[PDB]
């Protein structure tokens, strides 16, 4: 069975993973092979800080709400883990600000001690009156990525760096299934009037006092275009940008300056803490995730194709429900293919 | 007027800098000085992580609640400034661990966003059954001691190197007002068998994942001797040992085996996290603090000592409010011999 899945970022190596961990028996020889452009430091994987956390407003959808839970319980009973530390996976406690009374969110059970905050509390934030208390989890990118690509490495998985042109091509150089795990790039192979970039851009500080995440949200702004402060294992996150339709891989100086006062008006602390670096990342955003299975005939037996992309600033969050949901739609293929 | 501070750990570089604060400008001649026989790294406040957190049993001391709680709010109130840094001041929430259920300590309502721990959170520590979550504060104490010293250099107050014999000896060069900050050391200058040393050892350990702070209680092995476990700025301290009447300053290899087999038990990613140092500290255990004026007769010259000893494993938690009543209490001397 030859398997070639597109793309080297979150998506594709975790479900390159759950699928090879799922399927990968001596009943079934599973040749997988990863096509990138773009690998394990230079993503936009790595861009994100890797906290948990779903969209403030619920989704369309309601299997997504079922991916983002079953990620945060699968990560949880692996904190403590001998491997914990590799993956870049922690235990983090956070503020999140509000001007406005809000509903509780939908996870308000799936994250650790979830609460309002205490007038004392919301009283060392002058611009909020209203916010969350609660323990998540982070899952940093670029560590995660480390361990990934070194858990396939270990599992015969061959990394070919390569600019796909299109699902034929690869179909015609033996490929029985092709995963596609291109993020924001899927347009390039496939066209998706429902795909955008969610340019974003932040800081990588160091500030290692802090100890909380503090989230702040604006309706007049938008979702992950208002200040965030996420302390990572090195680092600590700077962040607050989302622009729709923005393809520019350059960072810029509106940005920085954006961030930067948002931050340290945020937490004047931060106006002594040290710039390491810059990164610039495209959300793939999309009403809702792709992840289906599409039949492509080429000539007289058809090539399977599992889309998995449009996860938007929440790529992290979600990543390993649609893994195994996406394991699930490989599952069909050996079936329909005479193979289980 | 000529002051000698004795002491240059947490109590007497607080109460220095407050009596300086006060009384300054009263004095024409207002003349102080550090005598000690350890500085900045070796002293016992250097050895403590700084965790604002009152003695486990209720006192029940009016008094003593009000020194703990001013301390915390003056703390509170710099831990936002951009200078926090400096003070080594910073926010940390965490964990308070029993194996049975007990009452809610009187500092609730000064701690933020103080709770109960739910179930789920009970699941991830499976030796306890009851315990607390809440928002405190860490002052560590070698940058504290950094920025007091710093603070006391630029009022002109003078540091000398001296182990004094009695307070006779410095009476003899000048000196009105002795200031008697000696924590576990007291008893030699004068006879307090109630001072006694409470032997404690800690590892400072590499572990940048860890944001809570993790405290464990058994009253069959005693206060502070049980695990513990709290993040500080670019290092993690391991401990819990209580040694009643030990004066041994050499680290011992039963409690550095004690100290990471107890915190691997309750933290496992512990085990992967590299042992940078380790450190042996002498708590000034006295059943109460000793806070007092007494009078000494050597010269014809008038001799005042103010005594502020004894602060056992809180001393961090209560100094605000000691060092504010052993000005107070310089201020009574001021007004006795008519010089205010
Ligand atoms: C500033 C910022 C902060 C964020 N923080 C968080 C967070 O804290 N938590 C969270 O849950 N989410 C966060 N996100 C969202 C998250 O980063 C994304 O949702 C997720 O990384 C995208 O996964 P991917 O694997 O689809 O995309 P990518 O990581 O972009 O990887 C796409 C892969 O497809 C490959 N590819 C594309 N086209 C081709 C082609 N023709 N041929 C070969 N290979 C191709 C690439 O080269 C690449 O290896 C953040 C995003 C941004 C921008
Ligand atoms: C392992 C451990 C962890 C701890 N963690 C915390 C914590 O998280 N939170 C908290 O609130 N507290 C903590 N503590 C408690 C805290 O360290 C003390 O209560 C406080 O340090 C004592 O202050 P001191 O100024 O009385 O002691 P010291 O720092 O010991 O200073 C005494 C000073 O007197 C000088 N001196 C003594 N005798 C003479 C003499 N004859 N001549 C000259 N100079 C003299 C010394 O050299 C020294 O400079 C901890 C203690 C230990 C041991
Ligand atoms: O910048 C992003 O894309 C991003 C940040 C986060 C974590 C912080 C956060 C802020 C706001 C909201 Cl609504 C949810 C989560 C996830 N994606
Ligand atoms: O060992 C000590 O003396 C010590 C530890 C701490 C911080 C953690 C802690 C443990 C136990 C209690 Cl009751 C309160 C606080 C301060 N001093």
């Amino acid at each position: 069975m030859r398997v070639v899945v597109i793309g080297a970022g979150v998506i594709g190596l975790s479900t390159a993973l759950c699928i090879h961990e799922r399927y990968h028996s001596v009943l079934q020889p599973l040749d997988i092979k990863v096509y990138a452009d773009r690998f394990t430091p230079l993503t936009t994987t790595d861009v994100a800080a890797g906290l948990w956390q779903p969209y403030l407003s619920d989704p369309n959808n309601p299997q997504e709400a079922d991916w983002s839970q079953q990620t945060f319980d699968y990560l949880l009973s692996h904190v403590h883990s001998p491997n914990a530390e590799n993956l870049g996976l922690f235990l983090i406690s956070g503020y999140n600000l509000f001007h406005e009374a809000i509903p509780d969110p939908s996870w308000k059970d799936t994250v650790l001690g979830f609460r309002k905050l205490t007038p004392r509390e919301l009283d060392m934030f002058p611009d909020y009156g209203y916010g969350w208390f609660h323990t998540s989890l982070i899952l940093e990118g670029k560590n995660y990525l480390q361990w990934l690509t070194e858990r396939l490495t270990e599992r015969g998985v061959k990394f070919f760096q390569r600019k796909v042109e299109s699902f034929e091509e690869v179909a015609r150089e033996g490929a029985d299934v092709i995963v596609n795990c291109t993020g924001v790039w899927a347009g390039a192979l496939q066209r998706d009037p429902l795909l955008q970039p969610g340019r974003g851009q932040i800081m990588k500080v160091d500030a290692p006092w802090m100890k909380h995440f503090i989230l702040t949200h604006d309706p007049e702004r938008g979702i992950y275009n208002s200040p965030y402060i996420i302390p990572g294992t090195q680092t600590v996150t700077l962040g607050g940008i989302f622009q729709l339709g923005n393809w520019s891989e350059l960072n810029n100086i509106q940005d920085h300056n954006t961030i930067w006062e948002g931050c340290c008006r945020l937490e004047p602390t931060l106006k002594n803490a040290r710039i390491i670096g810059e990164r610039t990342g495209f959300r793939p955003v999309r009403p809702q995730i792709r992840l289906e299975r599409e039949q492509l005939r080429t000539g007289p037996s058809n090539t399977e194709v599992i889309h998995n992309y449009g996860h938007g600033g929440y790529g992290l969050t979600i990543h390993w429900g649609c893994a195994l949901e996406a394991a699930k739609l490989f599952g069909r293929i050996l079936e329909e293919k005479k193979l289980s």
